[PDB]
């Protein structure tokens, strides 16, 4: 079965075995081969080093888990699709968390329904929940994210996740709220009182303007955006402390 990759792997690019110790170990420097792999992760050695999988593999995915694993672990960003992937994130959900601030200067962690347009980024909220005064009164004091959900992630500890800081802005209604509106019932395909809310004068349209950004889609995987400034961390080494000791 394995046996099969645990010489191919052995054979050709322990060149990334090498790149593998450095980010699942730390070890800034050593001079390796793969001795057994199963449905979890690998173990290798350089001195034991287990390396975990991101997500559980089989039969038919074991292959590409273990290239997966690798790629990540070179030491070059690819091409900036992942501007591509980080919009595309963004675009397959219509609602999203925030962090607030209110009057007293106390944090609130709420969500609201979201839309991309032509026109700009918007939420559409209610006078009634929490979020809206510390929004009216704190508009440059807040961050969202797009969360993925945890049923889809490969496991709770990696939900990939997009967040940037934002300055608010209020519309009023007639002209682009129906535009912008009906953008939104567009994408999320109209039902379940959106139609309701809509006539609802509580609720009001809020321009959000993107800042900095944070994108992360799985370890060692982090990057920051700007103004096209997309960019790794990261470049200055593995940020973490093992023990290297039991
Ligand atoms: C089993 C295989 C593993 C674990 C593997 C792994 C990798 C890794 C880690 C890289 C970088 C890479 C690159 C590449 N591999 Fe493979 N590879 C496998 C089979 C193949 C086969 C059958 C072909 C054909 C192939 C063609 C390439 C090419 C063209 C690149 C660049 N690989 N492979
Ligand atoms: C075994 C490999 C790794 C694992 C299992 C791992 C796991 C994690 C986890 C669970 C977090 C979230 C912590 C939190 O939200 O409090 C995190 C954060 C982070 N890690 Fe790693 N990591 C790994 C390797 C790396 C590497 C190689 C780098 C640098 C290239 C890196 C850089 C970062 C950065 C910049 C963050 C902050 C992301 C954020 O703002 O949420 N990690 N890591």
């Amino acid at each position: 079965n394995f046996e099969s990759i645990i010489s191919h792997m052995n054979d050709h690019h322990k060149s990334n075995l090498v790149d593998l110790c450095k980010k699942f170990g730390g070890i800034e420097q050593v001079q390796v081969f793969l001795k057994s792999v199963d449905f979890n992760g690998l173990d290798l050695v350089y001195e034991n080093l287990r390396v975990e999988f991101p997500k559980k593999a089989d039969e038919n995915t074991i292959k590409d888990t273990i290239i997966s694993l690798c790629m990540s672990a070179k030491s070059e960003q690819n091409f900036s699709g992942v501007e591509k992937e980080l919009n595309e994130f963004m675009l397959s959900f219509n609602s999203v968390a925030l962090a607030t601030l209110n009057a007293n200067g106390e944090v609130v962690c709420s969500y609201a329904p979201f839309v991309s347009t032509q026109w700009g980024n918007y939420i559409y909220i209610s006078e009634v929940s929490e979020h809206f005064n510390n929004i009216k009164v704190n508009p440059n004091n807040i961050e969202i994210m797009f969360l993925e959900d945890e049923s889809k992630a490969a496991s709770v500890i990696l939900r990939k996740r997009l967040r940037y800081r934002v300055n608010a802005s209020f519309l009023e209604r007639g002209e682009r709220f129906d535009q912008i509106y009906d953008e939104f019932e567009k994408q999320t395909g109209g039902e379940g009182g959106i139609k309701t809310i809509r006539k609802m004068l509580d609720f009001h349209l809020v321009k959000l303007e993107f800042k900095k950004g944070r994108f992360v889609k799985g370890f060692g995987q982090a990057y920051d955006i700007e103004n096209g400034n997309v960019t790794h961390v990261g470049a200055s080494g593995n940020p973490h402390k093992f023990l290297h000791k039991h």
